[PDB]
C-alpha cells in the first residue's frame, strides 16, 4: 500500500482503507478512540511488537498492551490533542514491554472517522 510514514494527508489515505489495506502499510498502524481502546492494529505494527493484531484489537492501549507509554511524553500528549481536537505530533519513544527494548519513532494524529485517532510507529 503506497503511503509514507508522516505524509501530510496520511489520514485521508487510510480512511479509505480496510483491514488487508492497513496491513499493507510500510508502517506500524494503531488506531484508537479518545480513551485508548485500540479499534484497528496492523500487521506491520505486530512485527515490530510481537503482539497479535486479532488479540489486541479491543484492548486498552495504555493500560493494558503499552504501559510504557502511560507517561507525560506519549499517552499525556495523546490525551492533549484529543481534548484539543487537532492531535498531529511526532516523538522518539523505546517500547520495552513484553519485547525487546526497541527504539521507535511516533507520529499522532487524529483519524477522519469520530472519536478516532492514529498511532503509527517506525523503527529508528
Ligand atoms: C511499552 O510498554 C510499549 C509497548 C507497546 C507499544 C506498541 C505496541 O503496538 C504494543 C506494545
Amino acid at each position: 500500500e503506497h503511503v509514507a510514514f508522516g505524509s501530510e494527508d496520511i489520514e485521508n489515505t487510510l480512511a479509505k482503507m480496510d483491514d488487508g489495506q492497513l496491513d499493507g502499510l510500510a508502517f506500524g498502524a494503531i488506531q484508537l478512540d479518545g480513551d485508548g481502546n485500540i479499534l484497528q492494529y496492523n500487521a506491520a505494527e505486530g512485527d515490530i511488537t510481537g503482539r497479535d493484531p486479532k488479540q489486541v484489537i479491543g484492548k486498552n492501549f495504555f493500560k493494558d498492551v503499552a504501559p510504557c507509554t502511560d507517561s507525560p511524553e506519549f499517552y499525556g500528549k495523546f490525551k492533549e490533542g484529543v481534548a484539543s481536537g487537532n492531535l498531529n505530533t511526532m516523538f522518539e519513544y523505546t517500547f520495552d514491554y513484553q519485547m525487546t527494548p526497541t527504539k521507535v519513532k511516533v507520529h499522532m494524529k487524529k483519524a477522519l472517522s469520530g472519536d478516532s485517532y492514529w498511532v503509527f510507529v517506525k523503527r529508528v
